[PDB]
């Protein structure tokens, strides 16, 4: 099965280096067709960080793609961090790659594919749950390995480091030398807790969406991996993180919504935190891997 990616830009499709296949950059669009001997397959995978501009073309080009190959082929919209498990196979063994001093997630859960995403290079983009690579301008760095990490982050880590062409020195958490916190700008609280700290999968976090858009006021789960895209403006989350739940509040909620996820998480019964946008803190930012503090 033949896999073929395109970057967008910038009104059109330039082919992708094949050596970078699964390295994207988080502020473009990318084609990628997958060819069976039968039918098509266009993924479109659309940046967190993309311009709407770059959305558009994406959209254009993939109906351009489509319609050369006869109409045949299936469209699968893929936002960044939201790839159905068909896509990450086209990826053989390499880890996805999302795109001086640099800092890297990595990040696996429950199968799917190890997942790597750069980062602000602050102390408290840290996650005791999952490994890091903090690329310095010197073409050296670390690799600090989370308390609650598996060894395939480490070797997804491992990896980016030689994308990079970074000479690693492993630390672990706890056990890291002070020229790591002077390369991240000093020694902060970073995203962990109890849970986190523990590689544990027995209770993974569920994410729910409460609405009352429908008139009604529904409860419904985020199916797979969510990631931060998944946290609607306009409603009411519900993150169950087992040790705790949290009701993130967005800016444009009814306050209906906000009052009847008490309701609802206390019917769904440990701690129930409430939570305002913009103003989440490090122990529910840890539950998703990044976490773009600047988006709106
Ligand atoms: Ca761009
Ligand atoms: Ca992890
Ligand atoms: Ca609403």
């Amino acid at each position: 099965g033949k896999v073929e990616i395109w970057r967008v830009e910038n009104n059109g499709r330039i082919q992708v280096d094949q050596n970078s296949y699964g390295e994207f950059y988080g502020g473009d669009c990318y084609i990628i067709l997958y060819t069976y001997p039968r039918g098509q397959i266009i993924y479109t995978w659309q940046g967190a960080n993309a311009t709407r501009d770059e959305l558009t073309t994406s959209a254009f080009l993939t109906v351009q793609l489509d319609r050369s190959l006869g109409g045949q082929a299936v469209q699968i919209r893929v936002s960044q961090g939201k790839e159905p498990v068909h896509l990450l196979s086209l990826f053989k063994d390499k880890p996805l790659i999302i795109y001086p001093t640099r800092l890297f997630q990595v990040r696996r859960n429950l199968a799917s594919i190890t997942r790597i995403v750069e980062v602000d290079v602050d102390a408290n983009s840290l996650n005791s749950n999952d490994v890091f690579v903090l690329k310095l301008p010197q073409n050296s760095g670390y690799i600090w390995v989370g308390k609650g990490a598996s060894q395939e982050e480490e070797k997804g880590a491992e990896y980016v480091a030689s994308v990079l062409k970074c000479k690693t020195l492993r630390i672990q958490e706890g056990e890291e030398p002070e020229e790591f916190w002077n390369s991240l700008g000093g020694k902060k609280d970073y995203q962990t807790s109890p849970l986190l700290e523990t590689q544990a999968e027995d209770h993974p976090p569920r994410l729910y969406g409460c609405s009352n858009k429908t008139g009604r006021f529904v409860i419904e789960e985020i199916p797979g991996e969510f990631t931060q895209d998944d946290l609607a403006e306009d409603d009411v989350m519900l993150l169950d993180a087992w040790e705790q739940i949290f009701i993130w509040i967005g800016k444009d909620a009814n306050e209906v919504e906000k009052k009847e996820s008490l309701k609802s998480a206390k019917m769904y019964l440990t701690p129930i935190v409430i939570i305002k946008q913009g103003h989440e803190p490090p122990t529910f930012t840890g539950w998703f891997l990044g976490w773009d503090s600047s988006k709106w």
